[PDB]
């Protein structure tokens, strides 16, 4: 250990039986980008059980917020699933990512799409200031399998646009877009199908991707993933990173083991 912070787990909120979230305390030394992510766990027998955890609250709280998954047998959220008020969990002190605004070219647009569990990343994006100081619309889809997936889905829409410091910025700027695939519900599909179809322009107001006003970031499922990197890269867009801008970055939300 002393490579992490001891922080006490506040709030937890389970979703569904694969999907929970805990909030828990912040170290005043802990600074963090919108859009990094950090290696988050338990002390077991003395040593880091830990995983990648994308940091899914603001850098404006006073606290961090996860947005975890669920497996049965899984190492880590096995026992995490467990957590308690007052439990404590590690949080490693270096944050790292790719989904940071500087990797990205200035544009007009920003397409934030996930899958699943990789909407933890953009709850720290939509509620930056920054964000909205650089782009004139953000765009939030969120692709599940079945609507009790849908986290957050009343706090997007009826509580942050009412926040006293950011949401008169939300109410102009933020537009959200959940999509269900195996259960009905008012919009259907895959957002890799939305996109083919041409179907989420039509329900967002937008025109399509070019290459000079829309910017994407990219963070779901490995299937997923690779399916829309070839969507962009066919069209003209190129990945950005550190060294060199561009107009989408990808990120995993996780990796088959
Ligand atoms: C950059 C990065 C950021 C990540 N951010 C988050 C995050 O914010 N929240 C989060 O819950 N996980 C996140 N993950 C995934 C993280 O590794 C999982 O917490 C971890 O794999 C599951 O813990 P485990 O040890 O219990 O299971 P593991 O032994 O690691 O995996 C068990 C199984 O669960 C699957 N799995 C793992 N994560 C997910 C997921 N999110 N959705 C669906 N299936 C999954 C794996 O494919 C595997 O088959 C991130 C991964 C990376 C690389």
């Amino acid at each position: 250990s002393s490579n992490f912070n001891q922080e006490t787990v506040t709030d937890i909120h389970h979703w569904t039986d694969t999907l929970f979230s805990f909030r828990t305390t912040r170290d005043p030394g802990f600074r963090f980008q919108s859009g990094q992510f950090i290696m988050m766990g338990l002390e077991v027998n003395g040593k880091p059980l830990t995983r990648a955890y994308s940091i899914a609250s603001s850098l404006y709280e006073d606290g961090l917020e996860f947005f975890s998954i669920k497996v049965p047998n899984g190492p880590l959220t096995s026992k995490l699933q467990h957590l308690k008020k007052g439990d404590q969990i590690i949080v490693s002190k270096k944050p790292v990512g790719t989904l940071l605004y500087d990797n990205l070219k200035p544009g007009k647009h920003l397409w934030l799409l996930s899958t699943g569990t990789g909407l933890a990343p953009f709850l720290s994006i939509i509620r930056d200031l920054e964000v909205y100081e650089r782009f004139e619309k953000v765009i939030l889809v969120h692709g599940v399998r079945q609507v009790a997936e849908l986290a957050y889905t009343d706090f997007i829409s009826n509580e942050l646009p009412q926040d006293e410091f950011l949401g008169e910025m939300v109410k102009n700027q933020l537009i959200y877009y959940p999509t269900v695939t195996r259960e009905p519900y008012k919009t259907r599909g895959r957002l890799t199908d939305l996109i083919r179809s041409g179907q989420l322009f039509k329900d967002v107001g937008l025109p399509e991707f070019n290459h000079e006003d829309d910017r994407m970031m990219l963070c779901g499922s490995p299937e997923m993933l690779a399916e829309t990197k070839q969507i962009l890269e066919e069209r003209g867009f190129t990945e950005g990173s550190q060294s060199e801008p561009g107009e989408f970055v990808i990120e995993k939300a996780f990796v088959e083991k």
